[PDB]
């Protein structure tokens, strides 16, 4: 049924997550993305039937609308799982967008960062921790100015006790992971959000090496408002408990007067 119901297009990319192709649902020409994950490469299984955790997590968050790319269907094969995902068109991931345009104007960063926060809050509400929030896991719908989270393959069920496993991106990983191999979900997520916001407004990540992460001293190579600097330094507090909650991030002075997605695309994307 997979082969008949979907028309496969170019390979979009491949990496730790498997291989993802552009596709079309033949029933209604809906643009889709088709993701293949080798069973041998899945270290983390769940249940609804053994499936990749990613399918569990996506089902938990794909109800209703949000800034999360929705799981439309999945299929099992002898050696792989195949996931059918939404595909916005036209689209560009945030990594490529920042690579092309450099550091983002603050008005644009504010709009993007706000939408990431809303998406992450929605995940956490649904009982899901992404654990790999970063520029290349964020898609921009270029027409609507809407951001969408992708790749839940390092994610987990949200819990209030310590995590001692981590499979995300090291340079977005918090100091408590680097030093102790332990973190709690929400505060680790806030650290990664601080890395992301710095990335947006400076056009690069703040820390390359473990020693810099642990030192946690933030230097700005680009002109950034005092206010944006303050939010970033707050998210990147060395002690997890000195970090802001999502509520405190969204009530921060830098986060006031966000543009709506559509006006963001008119001003900055069209
Ligand atoms: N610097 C970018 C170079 N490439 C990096 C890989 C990228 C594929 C992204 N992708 C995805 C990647 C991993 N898990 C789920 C995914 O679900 C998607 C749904 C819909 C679209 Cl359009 C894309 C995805 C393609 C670009």
């Amino acid at each position: 049924p997979l082969e008949s119901q979907y028309q496969v297009g170019p390979l979009l990319g491949s990496g730790g997550f498997g291989s993802v192709y552009s596709g079309i649902r033949v029933s209604d020409n809906l643009p889709v993305a088709i993701k293949h994950v080798e069973k041998d490469r899945i270290s983390d299984w769940g249940e609804l039937t053994r499936v990749p955790m990613e399918v569990v997590l996506l089902k938990k968050v794909s109800s209703g609308f949000s800034g999360v790319i929705r799981l439309l269907d999945w299929f099992e094969r002898p050696d792989s799982f195949v996931l059918i995902l939404e595909r916005p068109e036209p689209v560009q991931d945030l990594f490529d967008f920042i690579t092309e345009r450099g550091a983002l104007q603050e008005e644009l960063a504010r709009s993007f960062f706000w939408q990431v926060l809303e998406a992450v809050r929605h995940c956490h509400n649904c009982g899901v921790l992404h654990r790999d929030i970063k520029d290349e896991n964020i898609l921009i719908d270029l027409n609507r100015g809407e951001l969408k989270l992708i790749d839940f393959g390092s994610g987990a069920l949200l819990k209030d006790t310590v995590y001692t496993d981590f499979d995300g991106t090291r340079v977005y990983s918090p100091p408590e992971w680097i030093r102790y191999h332990r973190y709690h979900g929400r505060s680790a997520a806030v650290w990664s959000l601080g890395i992301l916001l710095y990335d947006m407004v400076c056009g690069d990540i703040p820390f390359e090496h473990d020693e810099e992460i642990i030192r946690g001293q933030v230097f700005f190579r680009q002109r950034v408002s005092s206010e944006c600097q303050h939010l970033i330094r707050w998210c990147l507090a060395l002690r997890p408990s000195d970090r802001p909650t999502f509520e405190e991030i969204q009530n921060h002075p830098w986060m006031q007067d966000v543009l709506l997605p559509q006006e963001t695309a008119e001003i900055h994307l069209h």
